């Protein structure tokens, strides 16, 4: 449709001129040499047909750019976190959980791995909407078809693959230069899940000579940190996550309903209700409106 651009928020904030709804624009020069927007779009399309995802109402030419008309939604689980001083209380983090499982075996279902799990990525809906309490998944530059489309077969497995991504959430297998699976993406949700309940895991704040260094020492640091330590003064469910996670073969199927069900029970145990009813409920949510 029409649309028009405002300030940076490349993201930028921009109006649909019919509806005067906002929108989120993302931009990439036209004349970028390594294109690499329209194929996030081409993700965006495979997932459209959920409520967890962004809609995307245009790519093409704004001026310079090439552009990527979007949903706007609210802030991201990070802006939330700084929020309740760096720390969720468990309910939340089960809510969260409980959804991103989904979210991902979502993404899954659609021949897509992600590779780039971090609370940055995922987001609320925006304050007033009906899927304002719903958490989202954005930012497809790193994702990956896992299944080829003409042979329908998985990727096959390989090593050595050079590293990209937030050190911090990454699987051990991820650090160890293997190809990304399914896994990896639950493995790495779940090193978040403790972050979230910790405050903070215990391989952040990690310096090496070079980037390439600091991925590996952090990596040494997760292959040296037991879930039993990781998970100390915690529910037990959290460890059994990432257990059944870290065994997990490269070509082989989670099983979501079972990690969901872990999350669910516990809960339920817990006296929780799923009321939505977030660490941050009531507090003034940053907008750029
Ligand atoms: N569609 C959207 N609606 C609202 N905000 C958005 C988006 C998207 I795509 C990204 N963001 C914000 O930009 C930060 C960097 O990805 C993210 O951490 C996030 O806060």
């Amino acid at each position: 449709p029409n649309f028009r651009v405002g300030k940076k928020i490349e993201l930028r904030l921009g109006k649909n001129l019919y509806t005067n709804e906002y929108v989120a624009i993302k931009l990439e020069p036209i004349k970028s040499r390594a294109p690499q927007l329209h194929l996030e779009y081409r993700f965006y399309k495979q997932l459209s047909a959920t409520e967890g995802v962004p809609q995307v109402y245009y790519f093409g030419p704004c001026g310079k750019y090439n552009a990527m008309v979007l949903e706007l939604l609210g802030p991201s689980l990070e802006d939330l976190f700084d929020l309740c001083d760096r720390t969720f209380t468990l309910k939340t983090v089960l809510m969260i959980a409980i959804q991103l499982i989904t979210r991902m075996e979502y993404v899954h279902t659609k021949s897509l791995i992600y590779r780039d799990v971090k609370p940055e990525n995922f987001l609320v809906g925006r304050p007033g909407t009906k899927r304002q309490h719903a958490i989202h998944i954005i930012d497809f530059g790193l994702a990956k078809e896992y299944i080829d489309p003409e042979t329908k077969k998985h990727i096959p497995y390989r090593e050595h693959k050079s590293l990209t991504g937030t050190a911090r959430y990454m699987s051990i297998n991820t650090h160890l230069g293997k190809e990304q699976s399914r896994r990896d993406d639950l493995e790495a949700l779940g090193h978040m899940f403790m972050y979230f309940l910790r405050g903070s895991l215990p391989w952040q704040g990690l310096k090496a000579d070079t980037l390439k260094e600091r991925y590996q020492k952090i990596g040494d640091t997760k292959r040296a940190t037991p879930i039993e330590v990781l998970c100390e003064n915690f529910p037990e469910e959290m460890a059994t996550y990432l257990r059944y996670v870290r065994r997990l073969d490269f070509f082989e199927k989670p099983d979501y309903d079972y990690l969901r069900k872990l999350f669910t029970d516990l809960f339920d145990r817990s006296g929780f209700v799923f009321d939505y009813e977030y660490d941050w409920a009531g507090k003034p949510l940053p907008t750029p409106i």
